[PDB]
C-alpha cells in the first residue's frame, strides 16, 4: 500500500544518508531540544529535506551516552493540523530502521504533581479524539488489535527509577492524559481528568506511543511538569520552569541511555 511504500522509501533514504543502526528512538519535547547538541558524529537533517516527512525541526543520528540514537528535535503536533499518520510516521521509521525502544519526553501540566517535577509515565489515557492506527492494519508492523497492557515498558521504568536514585534526581511516576490542544484546559476539564485518574496532561505522546506499541517498540516516557494544570493556580503563562529543569532532565536521560 501507499503508506508502506513511503515507509520503505524514507527508510532507504535514511540508510543511504548514513543512518546505520540506531538502537534508540529519542523524541525531545519542549526544551530537551538542546540535548541534541551533545550527540556525537551527528547526521543532522532538516525535516523539509526528508522525503515523505516534510516541515512539521530536525532529525539527528549519531552517538549519545554511548548508544546509537535517532533523535527528533522539534516534533510533529497534531494541533498544528498534522494528521495522525504524519505525527507517527517518524515512529514507523524508527522501527523500520531497527530501533529497539523509544524514549519520548514532553512538557505536561500537573494534576497529581507540581511544577519542576519529572514524571516517569506509567500509563496514558487517550483523549485526543483520534487513534493513529485507524485504516488498514500495517501487517508488516503488527497486529490489527495490539495489547496496550504494557505500553510504557515496565522494565524501562524500573531502569529509570534506579538511575534517578543512584544519581540523586527525584523521579516521580504517574498517568499522562493526551488531549488534542492547542488551547489549554478549563479548570472544569481538569477536574474531570482528575476524576478519570490523570496525573498530568499534555498535547502529544499518546499517538506516537500507540504506534510504538503496535510496531513492537519498547517505550519510556517522561514528562517534565512545567506548571499546575488549570484550576490549581489561577492563570497559565512563563512555562519556563522548563529552563530550570533543563539540566536535571538532560543528565537523567543521558544516564538512562547508558542502562536500557
Ligand atoms: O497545562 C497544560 N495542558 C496541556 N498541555 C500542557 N503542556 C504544558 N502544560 C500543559
Amino acid at each position: 500500500m501507499s503508506l508502506l511504500k513511503k515507509i520503505y522509501e524514507t527508510r532507504d533514504f535514511l540508510t543511504a544518508k548514513g543512518v546505520q543502526k540506531p538502537e534508540f528512538g529519542l523524541i525531545l519535547g519542549s526544551g530537551l531540544g538542546e540535548l541534541a547538541e551533545e550527540i556525537e558524529n551527528a547526521l543532522v537533517l532538516n525535516y523539509a529535506d526528508i522525503p515523505n516527512w516534510g516541515r512539521s525541526g530536525k532529525l539527528i543520528y549519531g552517538e549519545l551516552a554511548g548508544r546509537k540514537v535517532l533523535a527528533l528535535q522539534g516534533r510533529f503536533h497534531y494541533y498544528e493540523g498534522n494528521s495522525m499518520e504524519l505525527v507517527t510516521f517518524p515512529i514507523r521509521i524508527m522501527k523500520a530502521l531497527g530501533c529497539q525502544g523509544l524514549i519520548v519526553t514532553n512538557a505536561a501540566g500537573g494534576i497529581g504533581f507540581g511544577p519542576g517535577t519529572l514524571m516517569a509515565i506509567s500509563d496514558h489515557i487517550n483523549l485526543t479524539g483520534a487513534n493513529p492506527l485507524m485504516g488498514e492494519n500495517l501487517d508488516d508492523f503488527g497486529f490489527r488489535f495490539p495489547d496496550m497492557s504494557n505500553a510504557y515498558t515496565a522494565d524501562y521504568r524500573e531502569v529509570a527509577h534506579q538511575v534517578a536514585d543512584k544519581i540523586g534526581i527525584k523521579l516521580d511516576e504517574g498517568v499522562y492524559i493526551g488531549v488534542s490542544g492547542p488551547s489549554y484546559e478549563t479548570p472544569a476539564e481538569i477536574r474531570a481528568f482528575k476524576t478519570l485518574g490523570a496525573d498530568a496532561v499534555g498535547m502529544s505522546t499518546v499517538p506516537e506511543v500507540i504506534v510504538a506499541v503496535h510496531s513492537g517498540l519498547k517505550v519510556l516516557g517522561i514528562s517534565a511538569i512545567t506548571n499546575y494544570a488549570a484550576g490549581f493556580q489561577s492563570e497559565l503563562n512563563v512555562v519556563a520552569v522548563t529552563q530550570q529543569i533543563k539540566e536535571d532532565f538532560k543528565g537523567l536521560v543521558k544516564a538512562i541511555l547508558v542502562e536500557l
